[PDB]
């Protein structure tokens, strides 16, 4: 039909390998998925149907008003602002649109929870929701201690619904743990909520999310996430298929992270 349905999307997910009980991190382009009856909310319903009440869904929500670049690497932050930057509120603050409209609807799903790192904020729904979303500290955006580390430890799977291979966020965790030199770092500041005296701008120091090494940080050229995912795809371990009208991928998170660490060691462990 012109519009896929909750049930037809659930069938496509199952055919791609999603199973009841799974922990799924989703990156979607809902335009690639195409019209579904009831819109993006019905895509969440289908995913929930696919993983059952025991499964957990997860998404990279971030924040539509994050001051990442405005505070990046000791930038003179322009107090022209006079600090009326909107506070990061877990329930009301918007998601970063670049990571997909679906994260807004995961947030609206029943009993969904959201992590407190404003720039790296994660949404999760299901038994593992609090486990995944707490703790989430400045300086632990995507690496050790982050929700990504626990997503990998709990056997998560990465679902791309028409999103490109560079959107595989769990490979930022592989970047963080890979025993190689010359890894790039950044610094920025975020409005925290500390000892309930409102906003306290606090500082983070973390690995660079836009290029872990110099050669991966060039514009117009593949970053490490894309480079590694493409190389991993050649093994034929992942699953591919259509969901709705979107070319889609399902990856085992432990395996692609382990591949990514191996890849980075074999290629950049020399310097
Ligand atoms: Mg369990």
């Amino acid at each position: 039909q012109g519009m896929n349905t909750i049930e037809s999307i659930t069938a496509d997910l199952h055919g791609l390998g999603v199973r009841p009980g799974d922990l799924i991190m989703v990156h979607a382009s809902l335009k690639a998925v195409g019209p579904v009856e009831g819109g993006a909310a019905s895509v969440v319903s289908a995913l929930r149907a696919a993983v059952g009440s025991a499964g957990t869904l997860m998404g990279y929500a971030s924040w539509d008003r994050s001051p990442y670049e405005e505070t990046l690497n000791g930038a003179r932050m322009d107090e022209e602002l006079r600090r009326r930057w909107p506070p990061f509120d877990l329930a009301t603050s918007g998601t970063y649109p670049g990571f997909g409209l679906l994260n807004r609807f995961l947030l609206e799903a029943p009993d969904a929870r959201r992590s407190a790192h404003p720039d790296a904020s994660m949404v999760a729904v299901g038994p593992l929701a609090a486990t995944l979303t707490e703790p989430h500290r400045l300086g632990q955006a995507l690496g050790e201690g982050s929700p990504l580390e626990r997503f990998v430890g709990h056997g998560g799977k990465v679902l791309l619904l028409g999103a490109p291979l560079d959107s595989v966020t769990v490979l930022h965790y592989a970047e963080a743990i890979a025993p190689i030199p010359n890894k790039r770092r950044v610094t920025y500041e975020m409005p925290m909520l500390g000892p309930d005296g409102r906003v306290r701008w606090e500082l983070a120091e973390d690995f660079d999310s836009n290029g872990i090494l110099d050669c991966f940080a060039v514009d117009g050229k593949p970053d490490a996430v894309e480079t590694i995912a493409k190389a991993y795809v050649e093994l034929g371990r992942h699953r591919e298929g259509i969901v709705g009208r979107a070319p889609s991928y399902l990856f085992e998170a432990q395996d692609i992270v382990s591949f990514g660490v191996t890849y980075l060691e074999q290629h950049f462990g020399a310097p």
